[PDB]
C-alpha cells in the first residue's frame, strides 16, 4: 500500500537558476512518490549563502562526511560580476571547492547511454568512468619563465638534515622556461583507494593509465602503489566479483578507450583526467548525460551531481515566458545514483530495484523516440528539428513518469 | 616518349630485414619503371654499417642534410641480442636516432586512408598528421624519489652574476615523488617553424594544443611563440594558400580530433602527441599505413619513412619457405611522398602528376578489393579469412603496377 522507505539518510543539497526549478520536478515528479526519504536538507542558493555569512556548504559537506551519501551541489561559483548581480557581498569563492575539499578525495563521471542517441565513437556499448586525480601535479606546481642565460637546479633539502641531494638539470643556451613539479605518496595511495572502492562498488574492472617509460620514477610510484594496493588490499574481493585491475600505458590507454567495449573504471593522472573528460563530455553525448560522483578512498562517503552546470541560459526564459527544454536526465541520475549508493550501504535492495526502475525507464522513454530538445540536435540535423515528437523539460520528466507508473505496476501483481 | 625525370638528387638509405626486401621490388616494380632520377645510395644495412665503425649513417644524414630529401631509414636500432646475431662489432646506437640529432626538426605521422578498410571513428574522412615535440620537456627531464620528510626547492642560477630566483614549491609531511622540467624558446621556436613550414607545403591549416590556462608561464609560452611567428613570418602566405592557424586548448583539441572531419595538420606538445599518436596508430588504419616525415624548421630538408619497423617477424620466412603478406603500401608512400617533395623543390610539376598517380592508384587498388592479410583482419574477421580477397605481398604490389601502368596511359592521351 506503501512507499519505498530507507534507514540510512540522504543529504539533500539543493541549488538555484534552471537546475533548482528541475529540482522540484524529479523530485516531486520521480522521488518522493514512490519514495520515503530521510532527508538532511541543505539550503545551496546563492541568496542563502550569502545570508549564511561564509557558508552553509562547510556544514552541508560535514553533513555528508556523516551520513555517506549526499545529492545535487548545482552550484554557482559567483564572479566580481555576480555580486553585482542582487547584492551580493564580498568575496564567497565556489561551494564545490569547499567540499570536495572538506570530504577530500576522487570524481568519477559516468555517462548516460543509449540506443538511439549517437556516441561520437559508435564503438561504446557500455558507459565508461574516468577518475581523474587532482592534487598537485601540475595542478599545484609552480612554473617559471627564463629571460637570461644561467642554471636551474632543483634541490632536495631533508627535515633532520642530511646531504641535502642537488640535480645539476640543465644550464641554459638562451631564453626559455621551467618548472617543478611534486606529488606525495598519499595523494597517489589517496586517489588509488578510491578508484578500488568506487570500481568494486559500480561490480566493475579497473584499469590504471600512466608513461612510466619516460618517467621512470614519478610515473612507475603509480603503476607501483597501485599494483601492491591491489594485491595487498583488493585482490581476492575483485576476484570475488570478476573484476581485475590491468594498468596499460597512456599510450595503449587513449587507444583503448578508442577501441574497447566499455564498462570499465580507467584512472588517469591529474593532467591526463583533465585532458580525456573534456574528450568524453563531446563523445558519449551532451552535457546534460554525465553525472559527477566524489567517492571518499575510505569508500563509504559519496555526493554525486551532474556533470553539467548550472544553466543559466535556459533560466532567462523559465517564466519570463518562453518554453525551455534543458535535459532532466543527468539531473535525475544524480538522484537515482544517489539513491543508489544509500541503498546499496543500507543493504536494501528494494530502493535499488526501484532506482534500476527508473534509470532504465528513462533510457527507454528515449530509445522510444521521445526525448527533449538537446538529443534531438543529435539524433538527426542541426538545421531541421521541428516540435516533433521531442518534449519540453516537464512533458518529458511526464513522459517517463507514466512509463515508470506501469513498470511499477506490471513488475508486482 | 620518354621516362619522367627529376632534377635535384634523391638520397636512398636502403635498410635491412623484410622491408629491404620489398624496398626492391617497390622500387623496382613502380618506381624506375617511369622514373628518371638522380639518386645517391647509402646502404645503411647491418652488415655495411658494421663494416664500419662509425656510420655510414652519418655521411647519409649529412647527404640529405645538402639533398633537402631523403627516403627509407627502415631502422634495426640494435642490441644486445642482436650483436649475438650475425657476430657485430660493438653497440651502434640507431640511426633513426643519430639523423634526427644532426638533421634536426620535426616527424610527422599522416595516416593512408582509404574508403572500406575502417577508421576508428567514422568522421574521418580525409588524413591527419600530428607534430609532436620530442627533447626537453619531461623527455630530458629528469626525477627522483622523495624519501623523507623535507623540502624541494627550485633555483634559477644566472650566468652573469644577478640576484639568484628561488621557490619553496612544497615540503613533504613525508614521502613521494619529486620531478621539474626545462624548455627553452629555440626549441619551441624550431617547433613552430617546422610546423608552419610543414602546413604551408602540405596546404592544410594548422591548429596547436596546450594547457597555458593550468600552466600559465610554461604553456602560455607556446600558445604566444606561434601567435607571433604566424602574423610574423607565415599568416599572408597561409592567406595566399588558403590555409590559417588557430589554437585549441589540449581539453578541447582531443575531442575536435574525434568530430573534425581530417585534412590538417596538429601540433601536441611533447607530452600530449607521444599519447595521441599510439591512440591512431589503431584509430586511422593500420602499422603499415602511416609514414614519418621529418622535416626540418627551415622547411628546406625533408626525411620521409614508413612508420612501422624493420618487420623481423615476417622475415624469418621469407624464402626460409613460407609467403609472405607484409604490406607495403607505407614503405611505398614512402617514396610517392619523398618524390612529391622533391618535385615540390624542383617545382617539377612533372613528377607530382606521377606520385600522384600512384597515392590515387594504390587507393583504387584496395577499395577495388586487393588488399594484404594485414588489411584483411581490419575490413572484417580475424577469427574467420582466408586467401581468396587478401593479395599476397608481391601479387598486391603487382595489382598496383597493372593499375598505374593503365593510369599512366589511359590519362594522358
Ligand atoms: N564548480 C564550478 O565551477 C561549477 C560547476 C557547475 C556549475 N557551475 C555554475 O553554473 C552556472 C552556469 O554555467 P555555464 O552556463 O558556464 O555552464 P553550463 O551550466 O553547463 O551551461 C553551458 C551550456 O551547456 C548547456 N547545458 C547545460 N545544462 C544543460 C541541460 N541540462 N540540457 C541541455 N543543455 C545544457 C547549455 O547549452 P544551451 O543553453 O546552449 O542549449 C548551456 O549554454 C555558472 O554560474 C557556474 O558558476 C559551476
Ligand atoms: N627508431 C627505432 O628505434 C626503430 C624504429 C622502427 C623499427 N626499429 C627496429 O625494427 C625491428 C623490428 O621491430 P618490431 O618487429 O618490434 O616492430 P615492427 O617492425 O613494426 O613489427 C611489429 C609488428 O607490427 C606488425 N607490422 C609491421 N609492419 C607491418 C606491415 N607492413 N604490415 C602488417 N603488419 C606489420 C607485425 O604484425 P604481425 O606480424 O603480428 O602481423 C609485427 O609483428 C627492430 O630491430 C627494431 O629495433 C627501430
Amino acid at each position: 500500500s506503501n512507499k519505498i522507505s530507507a534507514t540510512g539518510v540522504l543529504v539533500e543539497l539543493d541549488g538555484d537558476e534552471m537546475t533548482r526549478v528541475i529540482w522540484k520536478k524529479i523530485k516531486e515528479t520521480l522521488i518522493f512518490p514512490f519514495v520515503n526519504v530521510p532527508i538532511e536538507y541543505y539550503d545551496l542558493s546563492m541568496e542563502n549563502r550569502d545570508k549564511t555569512e561564509d557558508r552553509v556548504t562547510v556544514e552541508a559537506a560535514y553533513a555528508i562526511k556523516k551520513h555517506g551519501v549526499g545529492v545535487k551541489c548545482a552550484t554557482i561559483t559567483p564572479d566580481e560580476a555576480r555580486v553585482k548581480e542582487f547584492n551580493l557581498k564580498k568575496m564567497w569563492r565556489s561551494p564545490n571547492g569547499t567540499i570536495r575539499t572538506i570530504l577530500g578525495g576522487t570524481v568519477f563521471r559516468e555517462p548516460i547511454i543509449c540506443s538511439n542517441v549517437p556516441r561520437l565513437v559508435t564503438t561504446w556499448k557500455k558507459p565508461v568512468v574516468i577518475g581523474r586525480h587532482a592534487f598537485g601535479d601540475q595542478y599545484s606546481a609552480t612554473d617559471a619563465v627564463v629571460k637570461e642565460p644561467g642554471t636551474f637546479e632543483m634541490r632536495f633539502i631533508p627535515a633532520n638534515g642530511g646531504e641535502p641531494k642537488v640535480y645539476k638539470v640543465f644550464d641554459y643556451k638562451s631564453g626559455g622556461v621551467m618548472m617543478g613539479m611534486y606529488n606525495t605518496d598519499d595523494s597517489i595511495r589517496d586517489f588509488a583507494r578510491s578508484c578500488f572502492e568506487f570500481a568494486l562498488a559500480r561490480k566493475w574492472p579497473l584499469y590504471l593509465s600512466t608513461k612510466n617509460t619516460i618517467l621512470k620514477h614519478y610515473d612507475g610510484r603509480f603503476k607501483d602503489i597501485f599494483a601492491e594496493m591491489y594485491k595487498a588490499l583488493y585482490e581476492t574481493k575483485f576476484k570475488t566479483c570478476g573484476i581485475f585491475y590491468e594498468h596499460r600505458l597512456i599510450d595503449d590507454m587513449v587507444a583503448h578507450c578508442m577501441r574497447s567495449e566499455g564498462g570499465y573504471v580507467w584512472a588517469c593522472k591529474n593532467y591526463d583526467g583533465d585532458v580525456q573528460s573534456d574528450s568524453l563530455a563531446q563523445g558519449f553525448g551532451s552535457l546534460g548525460m554525465m553525472t559527477s560522483i566524489l567517492m571518499t578512498p575510505d569508500g563509504k562517503t559519496v555526493e554525486v551531481e551532474a556533470a553539467h552546470g548550472t544553466v543559466t541560459r535556459h533560466y532567462r526564459d523559465y517564466q519570463k515566458g518562453k518554453e525551455t527544454s534543458t535535459n532532466p536526465v543527468a539531473s535525475i541520475f544524480a538522484w537515482t545514483r544517489a539513491l543508489a549508493h544509500r541503498a546499496r550501504v543500507d543493504n536494501n535492495n528494494t530502493l535499488l530495484e526501484f532506482t534500476q526502475r527508473l534509470e532504465d525507464v528513462i533510457i527507454a522513454t528515449i530509445e522510444a523516440g521521445a526525448m527533449t530538445e538537446d538529443l534531438a540536435i543529435c539524433i538527426k540535423g542541426e538545421k531541421n528539428v521541428v516540435r516533433a515528437d521531442y518534449l519540453n523539460t516537464d512533458e518529458f520528466i511526464d513522459a517517463v513518469s507514466q512509463r515508470l507508473k506501469v513498470a511499477m505496476q506490471k513488475s508486482k501483481v
